[PDB]
């Protein structure tokens, strides 16, 4: 249908456009669409961006807003003091505010369907909210309203809220569009979505974007596809792939490259208030934190990631138990059977579940996807789902039989409920991927493993030598193959910090030269640098220039193809604030070639100060463009947790970027 009011190009410069007699008469009926272009580079804490009001004296409290603040969020309210509604409804990080030095244009629309009772709003493309209530009310049906009001909710005779930007477009409608509709309404977006909500993974979340440019010319990511909301560990959690060979333009639907079957694959909207937001799947098997690299040799890619059993993530994860024994020099994965309140068993060479208390052979093996087998026969356990319909969070058993694994909770045998590294092998460049296989212990049977820092491995440009890093308490603990990584050494590096999620990136200065930038608990980003082609590393160092938190927040860092100014260059991603996961920033580099130093040049301004940035990937695209996989929001903050469709994907140049 055609629209009842249409107005555009109104400056929001903290003063409020009356829009009353063009609009208000018009509104009829008790469904309502809101379609806004706007932009809000400079916005003020709190501001209304569109408003109907009951104006007078005594009902303060009786309007419709459509409000935004700093941080980047966006709602409505809906209040009616006569009828005793006051409806707030928002979602965090639901805004663009700059993209190349440029105010972003938004496209907002919000649908207020009286049929279903339903208030949904829609940022850009995506839906943020989607709100039912029992007693609806009708935006125009707020008793008294006298006035319809652009930047601003006029209260009392006075300006409310008010806002900075520009809305370029309005329109209201007379009915509730579909949702069909909605997507047939253009966009200005500076952003693309390779995973998204509704996708093949059917995770609704995501978190800890990869990116890595491979030899063919495809580009490959990697992520969490995160089930349970966005909680680490213990979870729900897979590891997805998706890969465009058109320079980031298109990506594959997405596929998995790690998987587990205990629990099915739920797209779920995961509670946000104070009361359930916590609740955690608990007893899920679980990847969690990947990271790709490109072997040259053999021309595989390769993909590690953390393991967690059933119920298991950092928090209570055995520690001092590697989950492993040692036998004359040899790793073996033990096992716990169902009844023994000790683990009696390891997984010896072709799969065979061997007693040690009794030294024999069992009539079990475990196949190489780490499944139970009886006599030949595979075991199976019945799938567990997850719903809130009671109230709190139920996981029950749904009638679906799954491969038995000793990773799951209702397998015979069960590994040390610890954590693991596994990797896995792609030789059709992320088409399809193998199956994963543990790592062995680095530090030997009583340490638990080492976690992997997600994002890239380092492959070194003059050697067949593959590197990821992984951080422990006390040190970097690299893992270093150079036979397609058939086989891992370690080499360790001590750190001035206990127990610290020390996530580190590495980039090759020069051939054999290696400098790692790593999160700590300083406020700053670390530096070591190896010059043996990481056998051995230097003491610490600290980048001066940019801010983290007292947390800190993973830094990507890529070394760029091209000269800058001259120069070799160094490219960072990070959020640049002592406050939060905000104010994401690429800094760009100059090597010194005299000693190896880094002059950072230039810093460029992802969004707002004051907009969410958190875990990025980065990589050169082929065609020297530069591709930003990260979180848009804070990940950290207990207030931003389970959004929808906050992980994303934008193109740069480095002139955008100087």
């Amino acid at each position: 249908i055609s629209p009842i009011f249409q107005g555009g190009s109104y400056q929001l410069n903290n003063k409020s456009i009356d829009i009353s007699s063009l609009l208000l008469d018009k509104l009829s009926g008790e469904s309502q669409t809101v379609v806004m272009k706007f932009k809000a580079d400079k916005p003020n804490s709190l501001q209304a961006l569109f408003g109907l009001s009951n104006s007078k004296a005594g009902f303060k409290n009786n309007y419709f807003s459509i409000f935004m603040r700093d941080s980047g969020e966006i709602g409505v309210e809906i209040r009616d003091a006569q009828k005793g509604i006051n409806y707030l409804f928002s979602r965090p990080a639901s805004l663009w505010g700059k993209h190349k030095g440029q105010a972003v244009e938004n496209t907002l629309v919000f649908v207020s369907d009286s049929k279903d009772k339903t208030y949904t709003m829609y940022v850009n493309g995506i839906e943020v909210f989607s709100e039912t209530v029992d007693t609806f009310l009708p935006i125009s049906n707020i008793n008294g309203i006298d006035k319809a009001t652009l930047g601003a909710v006029n209260r009392e005779g006075k300006e409310h809220y008010l806002a900075k930007g520009s809305i370029d477009e309005i329109s209201l409608f007379n009915k509730a569009i579909s949702d069909q509709e909605v997507s047939t309404i253009p966009l200005s977006n500076p952003f693309q979505l390779i995973f998204q909500s509704g996708d093949s993974t059917q995770a609704n979340y995501f978190r800890i974007p990869t990116l890595y440019t491979l030899s063919s010319g495809r580009v490959l990511s990697s992520i969490d596809a995160r089930y349970g909301g966005t909680h680490d560990s213990k979870s729900k959690i897979n590891i997805a792939t998706s890969y465009s060979d058109d320079n980031g333009k298109t990506w594959s639907e997405p596929i998995f490259a790690m998987k587990f079957n205990d629990y099915e694959e739920q797209l779920v909207y995961w509670p946000r208030d104070n009361k359930l937001k916590n609740s955690q799947i608990s007893g899920s098997a679980s990847f969690i934190d990947s990271s790709i690299v490109e072997d040259k040799k053999s021309g595989k890619t390769i993909l590690l990631a953390d393991v967690m059993p059933a119920g298991i993530g950092n928090n209570n994860a055995n520690k001092a138990d590697s989950g492993f024994k040692e036998i004359n020099g040899h790793y073996y994965l033990k096992l716990k059977k169902n009844g023994d309140n000790d683990f009696r068993y390891t997984v010896r060479e072709n799969g065979v579940v061997y007693n040690e208390t009794t030294n024999k052979p069992t009539n079990y093996t475990i196949n190489d996807k780490y499944e139970v087998l009886e006599g030949g026969k595979s075991l199976t356990v019945e799938q567990y789902s997850v719903d809130f319909d009671s109230g709190s969070l139920r996981e029950r058993h749904n009638g679906k039989q799954v491969p038995m694994n000793v990773f799951y909770k209702d397998s015979l045998f069960k590994v040390t409920p610890t954590n693991y590294i596994a990797m896995t092998t792609s030789q059709n460049r992320g088409e399809s991927w193998e199956q994963f296989k543990l790592l062995p212990p680095f530090l030997g049977e009583k340490h638990n493993g080492t976690y992997l820092c997600p994002g890239q491995g380092l492959a070194l440009k003059s050697s067949n030598r593959l590197i990821f890093a992984t951080y422990t308490s006390g040190e970097l603990t690299y893992l270093i193959s150079d036979d397609s990584g058939q086989t891992w050494k370690k080499s360790s590096a001590s750190i001035p910090f206990k127990n610290a999620t020390a996530e580190a990136q590495m980039v090759e200065l020069r051939d054999g030269v290696i400098r790692t930038f790593f999160r700590t608990t300083t406020g700053k980003i670390a530096y070591m640098t190896s010059r043996d082609s990481g056998e051995t590393w230097s003491k610490v160092s600290y980048i001066d220039g940019i801010q983290q938190t007292s947390y800190g927040t993973q830094v990507s860092a890529i070394k760029y193809s091209q000269l800058i100014d001259g120069k070799e260059a160094v490219i960072l991603s990070t959020p640049n604030s002592r406050s939060g996961r905000k104010g994401g920033q690429l800094v760009v580099g100059l090597v010194n070639k005299e000693d190896d130093s880094i002059d950072w040049k230039y810093h460029y301004d992802i969004d707002l100060p004051s907009y969410g940035y958190a875990y990025s990937a980065i990589t050169e695209l082929p065609n020297h463009h530069i591709g930003v996989l990260f979180e848009k929001y804070d990940s950290w903050s207990r207030n931003e947790l389970h959004l929808s469709n906050v992980v994303q994907y934008i193109d740069l140049e480095i002139n955008d970027l100087t």
